[PDB]
């Protein structure tokens, strides 16, 4: 799809066996989620922002369906207040960005 | 042009006769530069990222080249790690995320 840009690009995401609303973040390395019930081992991790820091529940081999697009990855869980979706799931589900 | 994210999405920008690179980003509804060398009133606004709140200071009708491609907005000038362009330029150079 093409998405324009004067709304904030927010998709639709099912993870864990439920669904949240995310913002497509090209300005985010990582996915981050607000903090939510997702299974197994995780760690520590603390990723930056503007505004600064905060420490995450980092989590890998996560199979998110994005948009009705099936991916896995890292997927870091914290003190976020929008879910977003980073680099390293946006280049899974194939999405560019154009001028 | 059309680019992939396997790595961050910067760009040349051209602002108040200077040469900046700065971050293509959906997730940004503004665009705040860093701590710079630009000129007129401005007024303290106050954003949020995922670490939290910094104070900036908004420019209005601030002319800006991204890609040869001229656009005018509000610029917010502070203290963010990278040069940041918002929907709010997005927009105005056609922008589109694509997958
Ligand atoms: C993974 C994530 C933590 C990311 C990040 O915060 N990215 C920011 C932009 C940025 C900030 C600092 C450095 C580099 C990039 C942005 O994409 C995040 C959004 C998140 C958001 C979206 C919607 C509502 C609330 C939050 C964002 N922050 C601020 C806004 C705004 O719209 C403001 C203008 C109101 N939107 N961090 C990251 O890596 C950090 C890094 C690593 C190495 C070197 C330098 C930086 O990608």
């Amino acid at each position: 799809p093409q998405i324009t840009l004067w709304q904030r690009p927010l998709v639709t995401i099912k993870i864990g066996g439920q669904l949240k609303e995310a913002l497509l973040d090209t300005g985010a390395d990582d996915t981050v989620l607000e903090e939510m019930s997702l299974p197994g081992r995780w760690k520590p991790k603390m990723i930056g922002g503007i505004g600064g820091f905060i420490k995450v529940r980092q989590y890998d081999q996560i199979l998110i369906e994005i948009c009705g697009h099936k991916a896995i990855g890292t997927v870091l869980v914290g003190p976020t207040p929008v879910n977003i979706i980073g680099r390293n799931l946006l280049t899974q589900i194939g999405c560019t960005l154009n001028f």
